[PDB]
């Protein structure tokens, strides 16, 4: 009863141009069985928002790439917050709230819409630009190591250690076999940095480590949740930063009412996410037999939900494939939903914000001058390359 396809999700084409692929797996059926890899694949609103909602019977704990933890050995050790279930993945998760919380956002933004200033200034003065490298990467490159208290000398390592992390959640494709080739690098830097005298005063490193006498997280589990932040903390605001600059880039309709209103700033960003969702993807693994969409999965199987689909699913959305900044976008799923939902999702939407006033308040063409280059990684969606000409407002 549950239709069998064989549309792979994590090949280059299916990459290049997502959108049919996802139509046929919504239009299926509520449930898919995807033969290239032996997975279950939901691709609307409702089972995504279902499955992510029930995360006992649907778990992270055997992971949330295609790799099982039960049948397999993780590449690297598992996070404690994204690959745990309840309980254990309760308190570090207060942790993780309380460092990325409205207080440390209130002292962090005044820097970060400075920076954000900055950047579009110096932009400005090129003209022309690559709005992937110059922008996307250069402004939370500028923030965001700082906020997490790391020195200066081997930032190089977070962007190639972040698309490791993201391309190891996919199969055991090409792309997930480079990266893994070329990660102990990345990895050794990586795991050095979140020791605590590694970390600067006041920076968000420092304070999960202050974190460690509460009875919460103890001593040892601190770097691993530093770990958590440099692998997911830069590469997804790059992605979702981009996606913002290419949205109004091609709907200029939607910069201009952005101009004329920049407090719509901020949910101009969110419907970004939403109609990119630079998060693609994440798994499950079932802990018993359920019912889900009328169909019956058996126990310990993956089930891949597709963010960005449930993201322009026309079951749930009005005009999902146009950008609009004055959508209700509130229940996409770009950022999860329930007890995993995107402990980050204040950090991300302070840098987007704040970059997307700046271009409301500087800026007043964002016109594709070059060859757009995709950016091919099993879970992010985003440009390698974004020529644009800024015109000055
Ligand atoms: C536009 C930017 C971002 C997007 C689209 C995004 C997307 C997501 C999604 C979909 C999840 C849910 C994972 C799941 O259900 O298995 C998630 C969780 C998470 N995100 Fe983000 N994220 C973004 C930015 C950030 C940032 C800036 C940080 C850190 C500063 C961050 C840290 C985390 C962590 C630690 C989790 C795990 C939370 C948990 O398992 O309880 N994310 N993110
Ligand atoms: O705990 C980790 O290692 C980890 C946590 C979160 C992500 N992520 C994905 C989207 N936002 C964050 C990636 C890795
Ligand atoms: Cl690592």
């Amino acid at each position: 009863t549950i239709p069998h396809l064989a549309i792979d999700p994590f090949s280059l084409d299916f990459f290049d141009d997502p959108y049919p692929d996802q139509q046929t797996l919504r239009d299926a059926g509520p449930v898919v069985y995807l033969d290239k890899w032996n997975v279950y694949g939901v691709a609307r609103y409702a089972e995504v928002h279902a499955v992510l909602n029930d995360p006992t019977t649907f778990c992270s704990s055997r992971g949330v790439g295609l790799s099982d933890f039960k049948k397999e050995k993780p590449w690297r050790p598992p996070s404690l917050i994204l690959e745990a279930d309840p309980p254990a993945h309760t308190r570090p998760r207060a942790v993780l709230s309380k460092v990325l919380s409205p207080a440390t956002m209130k002292t962090i933004r005044d820097g970060f819409a400075a920076a954000a200033d900055a950047k579009v200034d110096e932009l400005l003065q090129r003209g022309c630009i690559d709005a992937i490298a110059d922008l996307a990467e250069a402004y939370p490159l500028s923030v965001f190591p700082d906020a997490m208290g790391l020195k200066q000398e081997g930032r190089e390592h977070l962007l190639p250690y972040a698309g490791l992390v993201f391309n190891a959640f996919g199969p055991p494709n090409e792309l997930r076999q480079t990266a893994i080739e070329r990660s102990a690098p990345h990895q050794a830097y990586v795991n050095e940095q979140c020791q605590r005298p590694n970390l600067a005063p006041g920076g968000f490193g420092a304070c999960i480590h202050a974190f460690t006498d509460t009875g919460e997280i103890t001593p040892d589990e601190a770097p691993l949740l530093v770990r958590s932040l440099l692998s997911a903390g830069l590469d997804t605001t790059v992605n979702g930063i981009g996606a913002a600059v290419y949205c109004l880039a091609r709907f200029p309709g939607e910069l201009q009412r952005l101009r004329s209103d920049p407090t719509l700033a901020r949910n101009a960003f969110e419907e970004a996410v939403r109609f990119e969702s630079p998060v693609q993807t994440f798994f499950r693994t079932t802990t018993r037999e359920v019912e889900l969409g009328g169909a019956v999965i058996g126990e310990g199987e993956k089930v891949l939900m597709f963010l960005g689909s449930a993201n322009r699913d026309p079951r749930r959305w009005s005009d999902p494939d146009l950008y609009d900044i004055t959508r209700k976008t509130s229940g996409h799923v770009g950022f999860g939903s329930g007890v995993h939902m995107c402990v980050g999702q204040l950090v991300a939407r302070l840098e987007g914000e704040v970059m997307l006033s700046a271009l409301a308040r500087k800026v007043a063409a964002i016109d594709i001058d070059g060859p757009v280059k995709r950016r091919f990684n099993n879970t992010l969606r985003g440009l390698e390359s974004l020529p644009v000409k800024l015109t000055p407002a």
